[PDB]
C-alpha cells in the first residue's frame, strides 16, 4: 500500500470564508471539493511543501500560517498523512490557476460529505473556531 505524505492549505479570508477546489473526474477522491494542497516531496519540508503547492494550485504565497492538524487516514488503495494549514495570511489571490474550479465558501456552509473522508474531523473543528 502507498503511503503519503500531503500538505493542504485551509485559506481563510476576513469574512470567515475558505478557498475551496473541486478534485477532476480522473484523479482519487474524484469530483471532491479540496482544500488545495499536494504531495510533500523528498527534500522539502511540509512547511515549504505548503507554500510550494498553493503556488501552483491557486497563486498565492501562504505567509504566518500555523498547523491546524494533522491526522493519517487509510484510504482503500492508499495511506495518507494530511498536514492542514490554517493560512490566515498570503500574498496574492487565489484562482483557479490549474483550470480547477475554486471558490469561496462560508465556513458554517461547508458539508463535510463533500470532501475525502479524512476531511471530517477538519471541516467539524474549523466550524468550532
Ligand atoms: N489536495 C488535497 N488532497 C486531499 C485532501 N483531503 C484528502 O484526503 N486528500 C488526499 C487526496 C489525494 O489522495 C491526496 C492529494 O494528492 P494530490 O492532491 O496530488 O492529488 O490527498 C484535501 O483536502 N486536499
Ligand atoms: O509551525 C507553525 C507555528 O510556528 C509559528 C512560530 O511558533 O510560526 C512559524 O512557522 C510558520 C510556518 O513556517 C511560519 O509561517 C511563521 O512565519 C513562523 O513564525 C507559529 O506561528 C505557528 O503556529
Ligand atoms: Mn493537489
Ligand atoms: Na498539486
Amino acid at each position: 500500500m502507498k503511503k503519503l505524505q500531503i500538505a493542504v492549505g485551509i485559506i481563510r479570508n476576513e469574512n470567515n470564508e475558505i478557498f475551496i477546489t473541486r478534485r477532476a473526474a480522473d484523479a482519487h477522491m474524484a469530483n471532491k471539493l479540496e482544500f488545495p494542497g499536494g504531495k510533500i516531496e523528498m527534500g522539502e519540508t511540509p512547511e515549504q511543501a505548503v507554500v510550494r503547492e498553493l503556488q501552483e494550485e491557486v497563486g498565492i504565497t501562504p505567509q504566518h500560517f500555523s498547523l491546524f492538524e494533522k491526522l493519517e487516514y487509510e484510504f482503500p488503495d492508499r495511506h495518507i498523512t494530511l498536514w492542514f494549514w490554517l493560512v490566515e495570511r498570503w500574498e496574492g489571490e487565489p484562482w483557479g490557476k490549474e483550470g480547477q474550479p475554486g471558490e469561496w465558501m462560508s465556513l458554517v456552509g461547508l458539508n463535510a460529505d463533500d470532501f475525502p473522508p479524512a476531511n471530517e474531523p477538519v471541516i467539524a473543528k474549523l466550524k468550532r473556531l
